[PDB]
Order: structure tokens, then sequence, then C-alpha cells
């Protein structure tokens, strides 16, 4: 009743501001620009310094013809939408939206520890332990998003920051969607499908538990289970019903990636009857303390390196581009709930 209570608390909670979302809460002169952290086709995402407070925040800046040009309008209200709207220990913090005449605005907390991605290549592979450490924040974020009819649909290692807690926080809901039933939109990684995404069905949360059979797969190995030079090799991978694990797997890690990595959705842990629970109480998760995982109890197996609030050096070096305003408007109507 503790898990029922608290879901329908969170769910309440997420409503009420997914019915009425915040607009307009600050303006690109209220910040300093350091550094560009990332970048993408439509977007980029920059380090920032509040000018009044001093505080450092990750700005998207998504171009608003860009977006419409590669058909992501729905999708960046989406985003935009939803992380307004959440509250999760493990989600990254959307503090600020706006819009000017080029541009969307996304301001969230920094995470200065870098993603989960750069700290797998270097070490090369987490040991069990340390996998199930952070798989168990994505279990219990997925039962929060799942609760309130979301999907998230980009688990990847690059979408996962590692905070000064060694704590995982998710950025990037870029294809989150609140969906009742099915949808049918192809997106996500190539590497992270789920066999239905590739077959083009009406398809459900079971995609989020597949992605996470490949992120476990890939934290523990090293490398993601179906791999190729061209996304139609990796799609006949996966669609194959064939997966090779490590020798240095665990039998309990191999049989709870068998589960997630189930072709047949009908079939995939996440997605019977039990739902979550056939996950948490998987022998592999035996030793994971879900409540102290939440109240973020537990000593982190790593805690990244870094010197401050605005330090960089966990992300890597982007050609430094300006941050143009049109002083015409674009796509005004296309964005107007945003």
């Amino acid at each position: 009743e503790s898990v029922k209570e608290f879901l329908a608390k969170a769910k309440e909670e997420f409503l009420k501001k997914w019915e009425s979302p915040s607009q307009n809460t600050a303006q690109l002169d209220h910040f300093d620009r350091i550094k560009t952290l990332g970048t993408g086709s439509f977007g980029r995402v920059m380090l920032v310094k509040h000018k009044e407070t001093g505080n450092h925040y990750a700005m998207k800046i998504l171009d608003k013809q860009k977006v419409v040009k590669l058909k992501q309008i729905e999708h960046t209200l989406n985003e935009k939408r939803i992380l307004q709207a959440v509250n999760f220990p493990f989600l990254v913090k959307l503090e600020f939206s706006f819009k000017d005449n080029s541009n969307l605005y996304m301001v969230m907390e920094y995470v200065p520890g870098g993603e989960m991605f750069s700290h797998l290549r270097r070490i090369g592979r987490f040991s069990e332990p340390h996998a199930r450490f952070y798989a168990a924040q994505i279990v219990l974020t997925f039962e929060y998003l799942h609760s309130l009819d979301l999907i998230y649909r980009d688990l990847k290692p690059e979408n996962l920051l590692i905070d000064q807690q060694g704590y995982i926080q998710v950025t990037d809901f870029g294809f989150a969607k609140r969906v009742k039933g099915r949808t049918w939109t192809l997106c996500g990684t190539p590497e992270y499908l789920a066999p239905e995404i590739i077959l083009s069905k009406g398809y459900n949360k079971a995609v989020d538990w597949w992605a996470l059979g490949v992120l476990i797969y890939e934290m523990a190995a090293g490398y993601p289970p179906f791999f190729a030079d061209q996304p139609i090799q990796i799609y006949e991978k996966i669609v194959s019903g064939k997966v090779r694990f490590p020798s240095h797997f665990s039998s309990d890690l191999k049989d709870l990636l068998r589960n997630l990595l189930q072709v047949d959705l009908t079939k995939r842990f996440g997605n019977l009857k039990n739902g979550v629970n056939d996950i948490k109480n998987h022998k592999w998760f035996a030793t994971t303390d879900w409540i102290a995982i939440y109240q973020r109890k537990v000593e982190a197996p790593f805690i990244p390196k870094f010197k401050g609030p605005g330090d960089t050096s966990n992300f890597d070096d982007y050609e430094e581009e300006e941050i143009r305003v049109s002083i015409n408007e674009k796509c005004g109507k296309e964005f107007t709930e945003f």
C-alpha cells in the first residue's frame, strides 16, 4: 500500500503541472555563456551561469526552424511539457524555460560529473554490483514514469549523468511521450531499439524494459549486445531472438537479460501481469535495498572527479558557435504552447 499511495500522489502532482504547464520563466540575457557541452542536428547544450544568483545550469537550445524541418515539433513540445511536470530523485530538474524569435530553451540543473558513457568507456566495463546500482535507479525511474503513462524511449549511457553523490540523473526527454495504450513513432537509438519498434508495430512501455536489458548488458560487458556498422545489420540481430553473453556474466545476470531482451513483448519482464515486480524480485537484484536506493542512502560505486559546480572537465570539447536570435519571429504558431 506504501508503493500504491506513493505512486498515487506522484500522479496527482504530475497531472496538476501537466494540465497547467509553466511557461516563459526566464530570458536569455539573464545568463552568461560558459561552454558548449554537447551538440546535435537541431540543438546544443550549453553551460551557463545566472548573472544574479551565480548558479550554473545546463541550457538546451533548440533551433525552431531545424525542429520543424526534422519533424520534431511534437517531440520538443512533449519534452518540455513532461520535464516541467515530473519530480523524481533520478530525473534532471528543469529550472526555467522560454523561447525567442529563433530558439527554444530548457534550463536544467548542471550535473558536473558527466555522462555514464564517458565513465564506462574509460573503465571498460562495470562490475555487476556497480551496474546493478545504476540499473536499480533506472528500474525505479521507469516505475515512476510508466505509472504516469509516460514512455521514455531514449535509454542509453549518454543520457545518464553521474551526479556529485555518484547517482544517476536521466536527461534528454526529446523522445519521451505521454501514451495511453500504444504509440507508433520510429525513434530512439539503433542499438537500443526493441524489435516491435523496428517492425513498425504499435508499441508500449515494454520498449523501455527492452532498452534496460540493452543498458545492463552494455554496462556489464562494455559493449551493447547488438552491434554492427550499418543500422540494418543491427536490426537483423535485434529481431533474431539470439544474444550471446560473455562468460564472466553471472547466471543470474544472463537469466534477467534473457527476460528483458525477450523479442516477444507479451513475454518480456516489465510487461507481464506482475509488472515491475518481476524485475525487482529477480535474483540478480536480491542484494538491492530499493528504499535505500530511492532515499540515496547507499554509498555509490564511485564519485566523479570534478573541482566545483562550474567544472566542465568531464565533458568534451566542441566548436563554439554563435547563438543567434533573428530579428523576426520564426515558427510562432508551431510553438505557441512552449
